């Protein structure tokens, strides 16, 4: 049962943070070329690589991403694209 697609299989960042926040399981993250902002600051140290499912936060503006008791709101890996699959 594997699904073609050609553009992630499993569902999107901004369609399924849009309405009721779930817990999303990331498996691969996207979006990089050459990013120096900071966007690698803030994920820094917050541990939260490709692997773990988490809530996301679509906030009108900003979206923000909560993770037991840290939270982390950047650009890019927990932002948009991105594919998550599971629960």
């Amino acid at each position: 049962g594997s699904h073609m697609d050609a553009a992630a299989p499993g569902t999107r960042v901004i369609d399924a943070a849009t309405s009721m926040p779930r817990k999303v399981r990331i498996v691969q993250i996207n979006e990089i070329f050459q990013v120096e902002t900071d966007q690698f600051t803030q994920l820094l140290d917050a541990d939260i690589r490709v692997g773990s499912e988490v809530e996301i936060v679509d906030r009108d503006g900003h979206i923000t991403l909560s993770h037991n008791g840290k939270d982390v709101e950047l650009l890019d890996d927990l932002a948009h694209t991105i594919r998550i699959e599971e629960l």
